[PDB]
């Protein structure tokens, strides 16, 4: 399969002009990778391995985790100005420094062989960018589609909620009512009870006389 | 504010090859365009004003709506066709719509040669940098929305099944509420009669004092 990434760079030697750096590998950076160049005439191109990857690190005194993270930032443009890029032509000759405000070192070196077939890579290239850019337009008409469905789910959601709310304000009145209803029945018999009672009471006493 | 489309197209002259068609616009295709082709080594460019659109389509006896139409499938890579012809000498571009072997010429442009082909070249490549960076930003941020809808959803649902649980135990305290009062009233009703029947008992025993 493969992955790639395109950046723009400035060189220190051209300023006014934006150049491509391509770079492709297998499963990581670390495991080795190709690097092209271009302006939009020409291209260079090189290849690094893992084990001058490897080596690099540790002519450094770098350790490599660190340094391939470096690689990342500064040719897949990763970064947060930080790194500037050097070429001539006629060494095909590669090399990038990491900048701090005033000071600077040397990151890494490749050299890069001149293409006799410019107008391929570059067309190459230029295709990669169209088939992402339609597959991210579909990807993009998807996860729409996927805002749309959830959207509607929770309108359905909001309004079935709000519904039900209206339901327990009516139950809950409807509860009261009958507690209402309840609390006149039982002082009824309650009232009555005493009447029972005092009937009880005169009967007796009507009674005891006779 | 301006808009492009860049296509992939192959040339009836040169097959093995892919060609790049660049078309940009202000609104609409309808009113005019700019037209460049290139193979990443050299371009041609031209450009087709509103007026000259409009001539073309009244010179085809086709309405303007229609061909317009037409010229965003064919051009635009909007299409379910179309073939493409230039010659390098003349600078001469045109292109036909083909149904299954008939065929016949929708348009025709002179691409004059641009002596800064590198240039057109990494504009190009620049616009579809900043493109595919973009497109990666809205699809972050889709993402994002995507996950606040999911988050609200298991809310609203989780929401409605407790309310759901509340409702079946108020409907419980009804039913059961409904057995109290019906208790009670028979209750107030039975203290009624015993009221009565002692009051004709004590009536009664009165009358015999």
């Amino acid at each position: 399969s493969g992955e790639r990434k395109i950046s723009r760079i400035h060189l220190v030697s051209e300023p006014s002009i934006t150049h491509f750096l391509q770079v492709s590998w297998e499963k990581t950076l670390e495991s080795g990778f190709v690097i092209t160049l271009t302006d939009g005439h020409s291209a260079w191109t090189g290849t690094v391995s893992e084990s001058e990857i490897s080596q690099e690190a540790d002519d450094m005194a770098m350790e490599k985790g660190k340094y391939v993270g470096e690689l990342r930032k500064a040719l897949l443009s990763g970064a947060g100005d930080v790194y500037t890029f050097n070429f001539s032509k006629e060494s095909c000759y590669f090399f990038f420094e990491k900048n701090l405000k005033d000071v600077s070192f040397r990151l890494g070196s490749f050299n890069l062989e001149k293409v006799e077939n410019p107008a391929e890579v570059i067309r190459e290239l230029i295709c990669y960018c169209l088939d992402t850019t339609a597959e991210n337009q579909a990807k993009n008409e998807h996860h729409l589609r996927v805002v749309d469905s959830l959207q509607t789910s929770l309108d359905a959601e909001t309004r079935s909620r709000n519904e039900a709310l209206r339901v327990k304000k009516k139950m809950e009145g409807d509860l009261n009512e009958m507690e209402i209803q309840l609390s006149h029945a039982n002082r009824m018999a309650a009232e009555a009870q005493k009447q029972v009672k005092s009937l009880q009471s005169l009967l007796k006493d009507t009674q005891i006389q006779l």
